[PDB]
């Protein structure tokens, strides 16, 4: 299946990357310091986990802003190739007022300002903190979404050649590869 994106109408007119870097701000890592992949509250986790889930959910700990990669993840802890997540990754909510966990029923953003799902990747532990999963939801944590963005421009651009991370939400839903929901 091809990438489809939900976006809250507030960003109809904004451009993806616009969009990525402004909640990447949100988040509050611009400058890129190595954190250790757990927020200050434990709000999020692995769902079921404790260290693989089909859901990896994290606050920031400078804000109210959060992410869930969903997909079927595992994390290494201290095992070579240590503090490495891989598996694959189907999808990436990005909002804030993270909420639930396993006992919920999984992971959700109260806020849900944006998701991108179908993203097909898939990396093996062998790659280590090199794999495309690790390095796409560490951007997440670590204000770099570049490794993200290079799998959503390669995905929009698989769909049609006119598409890109600079393309607007609007401009992907009249591409067919998006859809709004309520502010």
């Amino acid at each position: 299946m091809s990438i489809s994106i939900s976006y809250s109408t507030t960003y109809s007119g904004w451009t993806v990357a616009d969009y990525l870097a402004d909640w990447s701000a949100y988040f509050g890592d611009v400058n890129h310091r190595p954190g250790q992949g757990v927020d200050g509250s434990n709000t999020g986790g692995f769902n079921p986990g404790p260290f693989d889930g089909s859901q990896y959910a994290l606050k920031s700990t400078a804000s109210d802003a959060a992410f869930i990669a969903g997909g079927d993840l595992h994390y290494t802890l201290f095992s070579n190739p240590s503090h490495t997540l891989w598996g694959k990754l189907d999808s990436i909510a990005l909002g804030d007022t993270l909420t639930g966990g396993a006992s919920s029923g999984g992971y959700a953003l109260d806020s849900q300002e944006v998701s991108f799902s179908n993203l097909g990747l898939d990396s093996p532990i062998a790659q280590g903190r090199d794999g495309t999963v690790h390095k796409v939801v560490y951007g997440l944590m670590s204000g770099d979404s570049s490794a993200l963005q290079g799998q959503i421009d390669a995905l929009l651009k698989a769909v049609d050649p006119s598409l890109s991370i600079n393309s607007t939400f609007d401009q992907l839903a009249a591409a067919g590869v998006a859809h709004a929901t309520p502010a």
